[PDB]
């Protein structure tokens, strides 16, 4: 996150590091099986990290789990980033208490202007590389449909929405993809792609979760 503030130990209790011997993206727990992140961060050997705040020290409150199954959006597309979602499968149920908890899933699409909570560990520079060990934390608003196409002429999908700041010097980063945009304590984006970070006028690029609910639900319903 660039620009952001340490958010607080365990806070953002709905937050998970996806680690394969070194944090490579967040996620969202959804409920105690399920978190959702996005498909740019699929591989295998996927060990979800719960109730993180230092990625490093092992604090109390961790609990990791093997992912199970990922499951990628069948329509996903690695050269637009359109239906850049995936759901894991926990192998085991995490155990909820204040500290680790689901976040809920939308029933509505958020409007322009709505403020969120977009959070992670990753990079906090933007010219250079600087990786925190806590987690970080940033306010930002989704932008009008309007001021994001004019960003990305052409790249916008409607399963995508753009939050941040036009001036620059705020946004999702580099090891932040996968992770939650929260608003009004809804699940509403995942972190998915934007040119660099917090550069002027280029705000980041969100999966549009309202989108995918019925998809969600489906999905895990059958799994
Ligand atoms: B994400 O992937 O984090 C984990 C990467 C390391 O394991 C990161 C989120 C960035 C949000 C920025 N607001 N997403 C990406 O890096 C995606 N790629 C981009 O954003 C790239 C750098 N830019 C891009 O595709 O656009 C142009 C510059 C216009 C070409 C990618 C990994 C899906
Ligand atoms: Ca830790």
């Amino acid at each position: 996150i660039v620009g952001g503030y340490t958010c607080g130990a365990n806070t953002v209790p709905y937050q998970v590091s996806l680690n394969s011997g070194y944090h490579f993206c967040g996620g969202s727990l959804i409920n105690s099986q399920w978190v959702v992140s996005a498909a740019h961060c699929y591989k295998s050997g996927i060990q979800v990290r719960l109730g993180e705040d230092n990625i490093n020290v092992v604090e109390g409150n961790e609990q990791f789990i093997s992912a199970s199954k990922s499951i990628v959006h069948p329509s996903y597309n690695s050269n637009t980033l359109n239906n850049d979602i995936m759901l894991i499968k926990l192998k085991s149920a995490a155990s909820l208490n204040s500290r680790v908890a689901s976040i809920s899933l939308p029933t509505s699409c958020a409007s322009a202007g709505t403020q969120c909570l977009i959070s992670g560990w990753g990079n906090t520079k933007s010219s250079g590389t600087s990786y925190p060990d806590v987690l970080k934390c940033l306010k930002a608003p989704i932008l009008s449909d309007s001021s994001c196409k004019s960003a990305y002429p052409g790249q916008i999908t409607s399963n995508m929405f753009c939050a941040g700041y036009l001036e620059g010097g705020k946004d999702s980063c580099q090891g932040d993809s996968g992770g939650p945009v929260v608003c009004s304590g809804k699940l509403q984006g995942i972190v998915s792609w934007g040119s660099g970070c917090a550069q002027k006028n280029k705000p980041g690029v969100y999966t549009k979760v309202c989108n995918y609910v019925s998809w969600i639900k489906q999905t895990i319903a059958s799994n």
